[PDB]
């Protein structure tokens, strides 16, 4: 028996304020809410990096997140350009997702960057975690 | 013969400036480019309703697009609120697409709508046209 289908494309995305300190989340779409397990009120105003800790309670990023990719994200955000890579993330229930992630900055009335759009493509993964 | 595959999700979206008049396009991702046929230079600065017109040389929207839904969009934008609905549009090469469109607006530093994001889901249709 088939229902409770989704009508659109399953694309997950987030928007951040590139004006306030440290890219706070101002918008998540409900595909994000439904793949990650985090509701929008849980994540508004927070930086996206909680996805790199495994669970809602863990406060340090997981060892197997590639500290080099995360470094490159930081470069791109800072140099005002597009990031594109793949990075271990974690659902609220603990499960691992390879996040095939793309960051695109948006300019306002200026030549200043006012927002960044983030497009997650979470992929299931059988990474051994201990 | 298994090549030139998309690596992420076939997700299509567009961003416009809500400050300048008539919501001009400031960004389009390459899935939009690839589906609709319109290259990003062609469309930058223009308003999106050209998708309602069949081909790049048509001057008036095609009769078959529900002007009752076009009306609903204008209302939503004007009230600074989200829009959601389905709508006939056309590739550059003329073929018809049913566009399952979602419009979600974005706030800036002055709690005021600075951009709008439109996510397009372009479905093939066998509609008869003329
Ligand atoms: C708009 C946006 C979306 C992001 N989405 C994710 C994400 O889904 N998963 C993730 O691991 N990091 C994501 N990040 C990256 C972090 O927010 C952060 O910028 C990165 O972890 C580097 O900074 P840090 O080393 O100080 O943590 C996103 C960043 C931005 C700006
Ligand atoms: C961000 C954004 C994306 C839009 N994308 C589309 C689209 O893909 N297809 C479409 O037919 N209309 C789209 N529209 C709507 C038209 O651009 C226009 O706003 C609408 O036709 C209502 O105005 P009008 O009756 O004055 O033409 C979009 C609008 C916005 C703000």
């Amino acid at each position: 028996p088939v229902g409770n289908l989704l009508h659109t494309a399953p694309c997950a995305f987030v928007v951040t304020d590139a004006v306030e300190p440290d890219q706070p989340i101002i918008y998540v779409n409900t595909v994000f809410e439904m793949v990650t397990g985090y509701r929008a009120e849980e994540v508004l105003g927070r930086n996206c990096r909680f996805l790199q800790c495994r669970g809602p309670f863990a406060k340090r990023r997981h060892p197997l997140v590639d500290s080099m990719v995360v470094s490159e994200i930081r470069k791109c955000i800072d140099e005002g350009i597009e990031f594109q890579g793949e990075l271990l993330n974690f659902r609220k229930d603990g499960s691992p997702l390879m996040n095939r992630l793309r960051l695109t900055p948006i300019y306002g009335d200026d030549d200043t960057i006012t927002h960044i759009i983030g497009i997650q493509f979470f992929i299931e993964t059988d990474i051994d975690l201990g």
